[PDB]
């Protein structure tokens, strides 16, 4: 699917090892500290597609599918997929080629997309340096395909970031020489054939900043689908230029101030408001970025705060921001693991309850986003507009005039006081009825055009014209 096709999507990101077992167990042990395969599979995902689609997601992002180093390293198994050795074999832990095709086909039947994580930067090896037997790498079965062995020490030196190795002396990530025509041609052939064999709709590309920029346009073109890059940097002047060589990037610039704004009652709405405006102006296309506050490379939101109101507000932001919302499996069950490996919790140990507070919030937020998009072809290209901030509040507007969603978020938290916020700039007409679609209340626009937004419980408020909800199953 094209970048334009992907703009309206909403992604559920999962670890194949950690989401769903073939046996469907909700009690199979998964001690994250063990860092071992816990037994999630592609068939497991198929069996739980109702759970995911119930939250109004239109797509899933799964972790890489290639065959990994075999060892239980001192850092555990390659359960995560990022330590590949044979790119022409699947990881048999997750199932067969027919299973991965079955998952693509199951998603397609339900009108959903498959996004697959891919690594071009590196292979993985249990050991480092003179220990590496380059013959185990397929097809890059020679030291000649790799950058000379060195570790990245100066992250300020972009040449060392691209040409030196990730990992360490325990588990090294041998760095492919992506400046070599044979390596480019092999990767370009591989990714085009992966996408076509498995009918993949889009790719999440790992470790994009570790590969020189001139590699990526040919990779994106050979894939033939939307590619979203992991450029792990919060500075938009570093990250947003990667959009000149790849369709999209993960919104790490928004991540840091978004997390800060909602993880505590003293969070900066100013820093988030300012970053929305910087990304909107200075990123090639903010509507092709992926918005997130949780992933497998940072502490989960609930590790910072267990306040459920704060988690509801940050989730609503992710769904209603410019670009493609991305929710990490477990976020909807308020998982509170810290850094790797604590944030790789098995989704099945929740029991997959569809009545959890954050399952319901995400379902309501995706419901209005999916509905508004079905009625307003301009929604996904209207750049999100922050119209208000104070110490504890940010309000934003998105969508075509007369159909706009106006969202009011708060970091007051669950003990927040009840009060009316008189909101200017929402762009609705005096006497217009608006539905607050999270709580299903009516708000009427005042004679002066200001919206008397009821605030309470620190809850997020998502407004949409009542008369535009005719025939929708929202708040009925
Ligand atoms: C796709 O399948 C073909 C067999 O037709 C094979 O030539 C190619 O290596 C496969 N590519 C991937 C990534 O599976
Ligand atoms: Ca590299």
């Amino acid at each position: 699917a094209t970048p334009a096709d992907w703009r309206s999507q909403s992604i559920y990101f999962l670890l194949t090892d950690r989401f769903a077992r073939t046996d469907g167990s909700t009690t199979a042990t998964c001690n994250t500290a063990d860092q071992k395969y816990c037994g999630g599979t592609w068939q497991g995902i198929i069996d739980k597609l109702d759970y995911i689609q119930g939250m109004g997601f239109t797509a899933i992002w799964i972790t890489p599918v290639t065959a990994q180093l075999p060892q239980t390293t001192a850092y555990g198994d390659a359960y995560h997929g990022y330590w590949q050795q044979d790119i022409y074999s699947l990881n048999e832990n997750y199932g067969t080629a027919d299973d991965l095709k079955a998952l693509s086909s199951a998603l397609h039947e339900r009108g959903m997309y498959l996004m697959v994580d891919v690594v071009a930067n590196h292979m993985g090896y249990d050991g480092a340096g003179s220990s590496v037997d380059y013959s185990v790498f397929k097809p890059f079965s020679s030291q000649d395909y790799f950058h000379p062995f060195c570790f990245i020490q100066n992250y300020e030196d972009q040449t060392q970031v691209e040409d030196c190795w990730l990992g360490d002396n325990t588990v090294s990530l041998p760095d492919l020489d992506t400046t070599k025509d044979v390596v480019k041609n092999e990767w370009y052939d591989w990714v085009g054939s992966l996408v076509s064999n498995y009918s993949i709709d889009g790719l999440r590309i790992d470790t994009v900043k570790h590969v020189q920029k001139d590699f990526w346009p040919g990779y994106n073109k050979a894939a033939g689908v939307y590619c979203i890059g992991e450029v792990l940097d919060g500075d938009p002047a570093y990250t947003c230029p990667y959009q000149n060589v790849m369709d999209g990037v993960l919104n790490y610039p928004i991540y840091y101030p978004l997390l800060n704004a909602f993880k505590s009652t003293s969070g900066s709405m100013d820093d988030l408001y300012n970053m929305i405006n910087t990304v909107k102006s200075d990123c090639p296309d903010s509507t092709l970025l992926g918005t997130f506050v949780e992933n497998h490379d940072n502490p989960r939101f609930a590790s910072y705060t267990n306040d459920i109101a704060l988690a509801k507000n940050v989730a609503a932001f992710i769904i209603l921001n410019d670009g493609i919302p991305i929710i990490y499996a477990g976020q909807e069950q308020h998982y509170a693991g810290g850094n790797d490996p604590a944030n790789r919790e098995a989704t099945w140990l929740s029991g997959y309850p569809t009545d959890s507070e954050l399952y319901k919030l995400i379902a309501s937020a995706n419901a209005i986003r999916n509905y508004a998009i079905s009625k307003d072809t301009g929604f996904v290209t209207y750049k999100n507009w922050p119209i208000y901030k104070d110490d504890t509040t940010i309000a934003m507007r998105k969508g075509t005039d007369g159909s706009q969603i106006v969202t009011i978020l708060s970091n007051k938290g669950a003990s927040g006081d009840s009060y009316t916020l008189s909101l200017s700039g929402a762009g609705y007409t005096a006497g217009q009825q608006l539905t607050e679609v999270i709580g299903c209340t009516t708000v009427t626009v005042g004679s002066d055009g200001n919206v008397p937004v009821p605030m309470a419980g620190g809850l997020p408020r998502v407004l949409y014209p009542t008369e535009k909800l005719a025939g929708s199953k929202i708040c009925s």
